[PDB]
């Protein structure tokens, strides 16, 4: 019983979280948790509001998960995300870069294209492909922005500081952090290469399958592997860039509210998860794509007891995230 001040970030998902307080309201009993929401222009403004007490829950991209861990916010992973079915729950994505068909060029010859991400910091988006791509960014690679900026020949990378790095909002002028900026997201980062804006797009395997519908239109792109080729879109399991953990809810470590959260959510994924009501869907919206929540997902497992952001991420990808902020090659 009681409150969970969800963090929307934006108008599109503050539409959808009001929907969700509102059908939330319909089926569950006056002695069960209800949902409240925050209106913030970023997940960093979110981040913020959750450390000062002025919200309880929002869910993020792992590679976020970390930097809310850090101080003085130290938030910690409470509920996550998982994909692929409940028959077989994975708690990872697929992290690929998707690129048009007969464009001409591989993953090592990037440098001068013009790239498409999800948003700075990001798991799919940022931190897998600038990863591999560290070293071959020309010296200085500190600030990476910097680096990233001269490498590319414009970029669109949401959340990114336009005025320091104005090539990296080339495609997308402000860079703005939210659904506000067409080219924001998974769905955006893609709409950012069909479009012609840019040459290749990081998002997750299924970004193409949730935006193109026929296999007509599919077709014309293909996937950047490691190996220096390139596959078509549905052979990602053997050409991707990186497996990375789920998105996952993320709460105060103390008086966070775990318990409700996850009373919240779990009520909420059986009431209106995949199929479950024609009334209102928790993983989809007449709104937008991926709004509150990935409209991948399945459902929602809970993490668990008091694991700290390192644990819940693995050595290997916080490993890849620190390599990347101090780095040596
Ligand atoms: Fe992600």
């Amino acid at each position: 019983d009681k409150t969970v001040r969800w963090c929307a970030v934006s108008e599109h998902e503050a539409t959808k979280c009001q929907s969700f307080r509102d059908h939330m309201k319909s089926v569950i009993p006056s002695d069960g948790p209800s949902v409240a929401c925050v209106k913030k222009a970023s997940y960093l403004d979110c981040i913020r509001a959750i450390a000062a007490n002025e919200a309880d829950a929002v869910t993020l991209d792992a590679g976020l998960v970390y930097d809310a861990y850090l101080a003085p916010n130290n938030l910690k992973p409470v509920v996550a995300e998982f994909y692929g079915s409940k028959e077989d729950p994975q708690t990872f994505y697929y992290a690929v870069a998707v690129v048009k068909k007969d464009s001409g060029f591989q993953m090592n010859q990037l440098r001068g294209k013009k790239s498409c991400h999800t948003g700075l910091g990001r798991s799919a988006g940022w931190n897998i492909p600038i990863g591999l791509l560290y070293c071959d960014l020309p010296e200085p690679r500190k600030p990476l922005e910097k680096a990233v900026a001269n490498f590319f020949s414009g970029s669109c990378a949401p959340c990114a500081d336009g005025t320091d790095f104005p090539q990296l909002c080339q495609l997308c002028p402000g860079c703005g952090c939210s659904t506000l900026n067409q080219y924001f997201g998974y769905s955006g980062a893609f709409k950012c290469l069909k479009d012609g804006a840019g040459d290749v797009a990081f998002v997750q395997h299924s970004t193409i399958f949730e935006n193109l519908a026929n296999k007509a239109d599919r077709d014309q792109y293909e996937l950047l592997c490691l190996d220096n080729t390139r596959k078509p879109v549905d052979e990602y399991k053997d050409c991707h860039l990186a497996q990375v953990p789920s998105h996952t809810v993320v709460a105060r470590s103390m008086g966070g509210k775990e318990d409700l959260i996850w009373e919240l959510l779990n009520q909420a994924q059986e009431h209106f998860g995949k199929d479950k009501s024609k009334e209102f869907q928790l993983f989809s919206s007449p709104h937008g794509k991926d709004l509150l929540f990935k409209d991948s997902a399945h459902g929602f497992l809970k993490v668990p007891p008091r694991m700290d952001a390192k644990m819940y991420l693995g050595y290997e990808y916080v490993t890849a995230i620190r390599n990347l902020r101090e780095g040596t090659c």
